[PDB]
């Protein structure tokens, strides 16, 4: 798995997408990566958010795991930074899927909230019922906990 992952990481580090910065593996574990996500959706565009990508031994035959380590106020990220990213679902996971697609899809998850299957139902309700109050809450939380935007 390490060999495939290093090839993937190497390609991503040389051709990074604009919304991913500082892509790097863990000191001695090439199966854990760290990166900053730079979302464009207001008010998330003000900061960046660190994520941890963990690759299983069986990769690419089992999906990677992704969580945020930076606190984020979002209906589709829980308070421990877990997400339900459809593309890496054990159900949807296909061994042809590359991590560049997975990160692109994560970028989508953050930029386009899905109020239909949220991890934080009260935030989804708020986002729908009073989007301005949601934006105020999210902005405050973003400015408080977000990582400085590269």
């Amino acid at each position: 798995a390490s060999m495939r992952v290093v090839k993937e990481l190497e390609d991503l580090q040389k051709k990074p997408p604009p919304y991913l910065r500082n892509l790097s593996s863990d000191d001695a574990n090439v199966l854990v990566w760290h990166a900053l996500l730079l979302p464009d959706q207001p008010p998330y565009h003000l900061k960046a958010f660190n994520l941890r990508i963990s690759f299983p031994p069986e990769y690419p035959f089992k999906p990677p795991m992704i969580k945020f380590t930076t606190k984020i106020y979002h209906p589709n990220v829980d308070e421990n930074g877990q997400i339900c990213l459809p593309i890496i679902s054990s159900e949807n996971w296909k061994p042809c899927t590359k991590t560049c697609q997975v990160l692109e899809a994560l970028n989508v998850l953050v930029n386009r909230p899905n109020i239909r299957e949220p991890l934080r139902m009260d935030l989804a309700d708020l986002l729908t019922q009073n989007p301005e109050l949601f934006r105020k809450n999210a902005e405050e939380f973003t400015l408080r906990f977000g990582v400085d935007r590269p």
